[PDB]
């Protein structure tokens, strides 16, 4: 359970990321693709894309990346009470795209690394400490209903 003061370390940080969703959705997952080419292999949608320049240029994958950083945002947003939003989530991932925990594991440390490129001063130990918490929280939330499902591994 994250603390309050924890949550608006998480938050504070977001309202910074909100100015430029499409920016740092495309570095998250090109950082994601780069980091864990297993990654890449799960979207048929992005698979053809080969080079870091392919992918940049890609507007398809600038529109998913709005896609995911939406959806995260509002589960931030409800500070662990996020129920109703994670269901259809862990569905989805878990029965039609078929991503394993591990892969959240790793979107997580890339969301946590462009965050930090982009806001420093607001980024510090404590904010990073808190977002890792958050994320975990995510991942612990999701992981109970891939488990519910047949699919944590
Ligand atoms: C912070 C973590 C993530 C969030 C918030 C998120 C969110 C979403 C949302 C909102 C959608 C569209 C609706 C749906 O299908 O449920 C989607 C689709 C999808 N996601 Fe995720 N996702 C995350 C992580 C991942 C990871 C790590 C992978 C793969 C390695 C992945 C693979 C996919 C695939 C394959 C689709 C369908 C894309 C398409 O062909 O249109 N997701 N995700």
């Amino acid at each position: 359970v994250l603390s309050e003061g924890e949550w608006q370390l998480v938050l504070h940080v977001w309202a910074k990321v909100e100015a430029d969703v499409a920016g740092h959705g495309q570095d998250i997952l090109i950082r994601l693709f780069k980091s864990h080419p297993e990654t890449l292999e799960k979207f048929d949608r992005f698979k053809h894309l080969k080079t870091e320049a392919e992918m940049k240029a890609s507007e398809d994958l600038k529109k998913h990346g709005v896609t995911v950083l939406t959806a995260l945002g509002a589960i931030l947003k409800k500070k662990g009470h996020h129920e109703a939003e994670l269901k259809p989530l862990a569905q989805s991932h878990a029965t039609k795209h078929k991503i394993p925990i591990k892969y959240l594991e790793f979107i997580s440390e890339a969301i946590i690394h462009v965050l930090h490129s982009r806001h420093p001063g607001d980024f510090g130990a404590d904010a990073q400490g808190a977002m890792n918490k958050a994320l975990e929280l995510f991942r612990k939330d999701i992981a109970a209903k891939y488990k519910e499902l047949g699919y944590q591994g």
